């Protein structure tokens, strides 16, 4: 069709990747500034992750897509700029974070995975830094998961999209198989995402400059400090949730909506409004972090 330079002017970089790259990009006609995704089709298909933008980018929760454009070698994609930074961080360095905002966040994070898994879609990298506020509202009406680059539709064999409820079609249970498995992997994340929150570290990672495999090590012992310092004034309702999330066993792992019915998100006005005693060491914590999902994408 037409071209997206016509409409568009390029800006700085916002996070550059091997296979893709984005921008902040301002829609000439309107001055209306927003955040553009060149994936390079040569190295990679982004095929699969537009069509779930067209779909399921409607959710509010959702970055949503507003324009695509296509000169053969590469892809634009439009999406809404987040002018709120990283989730994680920015709450992380509200020293007067309560429990009852855990809640509150975590409850609209996860209505998001619920819709998706419900809608047989999976994210496969619902780490920290792609969950980001649109603006600096505060409120969670302006939270956005993002990267859709390694999501994943539940199909069929004949190029046949598919439901976790009809099964009456041919589905592969190798295919049904990680499916269950990438659902209860996005929970995990989430459960990271909690416990991070809730005491201001990363409950497998310590900084930077830890080892995969001593990361990896944690993660395999299944076990994890759910008490102790940060956690002596934190809800033992809140405790047993997360526990439940990072469970080892994704098979006796909460589900999106199993976690929606828990008493800490159900019940949650008689959580506390005063502060939360953590650590404040956000910028050590995005290294731990990104030092985790690094050992576990180490095969990707
Ligand atoms: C690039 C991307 C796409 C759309 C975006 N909309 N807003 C932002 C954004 C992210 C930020 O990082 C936390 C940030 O803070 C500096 C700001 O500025 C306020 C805006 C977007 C970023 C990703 C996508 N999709 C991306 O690069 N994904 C990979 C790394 C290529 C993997 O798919």
């Amino acid at each position: 069709s037409i071209q997206f330079t016509d409409g568009y002017e390029v800006k700085e970089d916002i996070g550059v990747g091997s296979y893709s790259v984005c921008k902040r990009c301002i829609h000439k006609a309107t001055n209306m500034e927003f955040a553009v995704k060149i994936i390079d089709k040569s190295k990679r298909d982004p095929t699969e992750e537009i069509e779930i933008l067209l779909r399921y980018g409607q959710h509010p929760n959702i970055i949503t897509l507003k324009d695509v454009y296509d000169d053969g070698k590469y892809v634009y994609v439009v999406m809404e700029l987040m002018k709120g930074g990283e989730l994680l961080d920015k709450i992380l360095r509200q020293k007067f974070f309560s429990e009852r905002e855990a809640s509150a966040v975590l409850f609209t994070i996860t209505k998001t995975v619920e819709y998706l898994h419900a809608q047989g879609v999976v994210h496969r990298d619902l780490k920290p830094s792609n969950i980001l506020y649109v603006d600096e509202s505060g409120n969670p009406e302006s939270i956005r998961i993002c990267d859709f680059g390694f999501a994943k539709q539940l199909r069929a064999e004949n190029g046949l999209l598919m439901t976790p409820c009809y099964t009456a079609n041919f589905v592969a249970p190798e295919v049904l198989e990680r499916q269950g498995y990438d659902a209860a992997c996005d929970i995990w994340s989430l459960g990271v995402l909690l416990y991070t929150m809730l005491t201001g570290y990363t409950p497998f990672a310590n900084g930077p400059d830890d080892t995969p495999e001593e990361i990896l090590a944690r993660i395999g012992s299944g076990k994890f400090s759910l008490s102790g310092g940060y956690w002596n004034s934190v809800s033992d309702t809140a405790k047993d949730l997360v526990s439940k999330m990072l469970h080892v066993d994704p098979h006796q792992r909460l589900t999106a909506a199993l976690v929606l019915r828990h008493p800490w998100i159900v019940h949650w006005d008689q959580l506390p409004q005063y502060q939360l005693n953590r650590q404040d060491a956000p910028h050590l914590v995005k290294g731990a972090m990104a030092a985790t999902y690094s050992a576990l994408n180490r095969n990707q």
